[PDB]
């Protein structure tokens, strides 16, 4: 139903005027790369091993914000066949304060290799274009791990280790960022996670804010992105808490 | 119109859900409060001042959301009376991170000051009783700078000086949280306030993540909070920044 599409669309409204629009969005990103370049710069490797940051693309070095307002505007329920043109339109900003920090790391003996879940066979063109547009240093090919059989990304932090790396932080809007212990679960255990590692963000691992889309939001209810748009509509209204009016 | 107010707080669910339920909020809360007990160990004053932490309430300290899932449910825009209520019911939360961050400051040869929005007339007693309830040190009435003649918070910020404190740092979720520069102003001039920033935040400026309300929401358009439902709905779906869906 085109109505359920467009309920679910506009309930996205308001977070996106806040990370579009918004200054205090900015200075949360301005946050968080400050608090990158100083755990960066006091991170110490194991003897023979080269200093990596790991970073996620999306929602974290960058900005598809353009893409969340075509959905509010045509009530376009997200679809990764629409996702890839709007890769391929190149047309993706930069989130505040990533390319200063990427170019820092990549010129003090760091390296900053992408984990990202664009798409490796579809979706790279796009991005190493957008990202040199951008003003990204160190955009090889070789600095990719877009998303090839596993959209779960410890693999890809491992095969970044097996090259003689250590990584010293990671950067991401989404806790998957950070591992695969919580991949897939819903988000009880997701913030039981973040509990468990209270202490290591700002430090180890750096937080961009996300109002919009991921693993928080499948995260809602079982099988939640297997669910038409009317389940979705019923699961997001279902996990709100609210007060009941009395006291 | 009900259906006005229905489709104007529809607009916040996927933001309500994000900072109710994913554990990505938490960990941007415990990212802030990390840095501000970094900021506050490295901060020293000028000779005979005392050390003072400024932070906000709202969405920095305590947690409203229950009021936002009953404006969801209710289809109720802001009222400040049913603000007043909210506060009365004593069933505010807190962020995770800033029990301990305010408690270890208090300790530690500092002082929190609140300054706060919440009205010191008729919303300081449930203000009172819930932090105490949630385990917040310091509490006495005195440490409270809420709301009496004006909303911008300088006056206040300066009335905590005059009592020979100097401020190491601010908390908050609204740039009118660290002065009045951008009080009443459109978000474009909130973003440049930021820009113009970019060095304090995360060190003397700290960020909580808010995507439901605040001075952003009134940036987005001239007179905004003079303007009725509709005008508001048309205020944020003017404000989105869309692809157009070509290459
Ligand atoms: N609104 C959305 N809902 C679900 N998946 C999305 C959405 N927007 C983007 N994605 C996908 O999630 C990936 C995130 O990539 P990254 O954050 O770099 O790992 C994108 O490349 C898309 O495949
Ligand atoms: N959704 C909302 N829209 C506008 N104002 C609000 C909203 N929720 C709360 N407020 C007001 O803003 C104040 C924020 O207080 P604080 O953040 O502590 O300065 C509250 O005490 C309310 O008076
Ligand atoms: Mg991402
Ligand atoms: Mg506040």
């Amino acid at each position: 139903e085109e109505h359920a599409n467009m309920q679910l669309q506009q309930q996205a409204v308001l977070g996106l005027n806040w990370m579009q629009d918004s200054g205090e969005y900015k200075a949360l990103a301005y946050q968080a790369y400050n608090a990158a370049k100083v755990a960066f710069d006091h991170a110490k490797v194991a003897k023979g091993k080269k200093k990596a940051v790991v970073a996620d693309l999306n929602e974290t070095m960058l900005d598809n914000s353009p893409y969340a307002g075509w959905q509010v505007q045509n009530n376009k329920p997200f679809d990764g066949k629409d996702w890839t043109r709007w890769v391929d339109a190149r047309q993706s900003r930069a989130v505040p304060g990533a390319v200063e920090f990427n170019n820092y790391v990549n010129s003090h003996n760091g390296k900053v290799f992408y984990v990202t879940n664009r798409k490796d066979s579809t979706e790279k063109s796009g991005t190493i274009d957008d990202m040199k547009r951008l003003g990204f240093n160190g955009v090889e090919e070789s600095a990719f791990y877009l998303k090839k059989d596993k959209s779960a990304k410890a693999a890809r932090f491992a095969e970044i280790e097996k090259q003689g790396y250590e990584i010293v932080l990671y950067v991401g809007d989404n806790l998957d960022d950070f591992g695969n212990t919580v991949y897939g679960k819903l988000n009880a255990d997701r913030r039981a996670f973040v509990d468990q590692n209270q202490g290591k963000f700002g430090k180890t691992f750096i937080m961009l804010p996300n109002a919009n889309y991921g693993g928080w939001e499948g995260g809602l209810a079982e099988g939640y992105f297997k669910k038409d748009t009317q389940g979705q509509i019923k699961a997001r209204l279902d996990a709100v808490q609210a007060w009941d009016g009395k006291l």
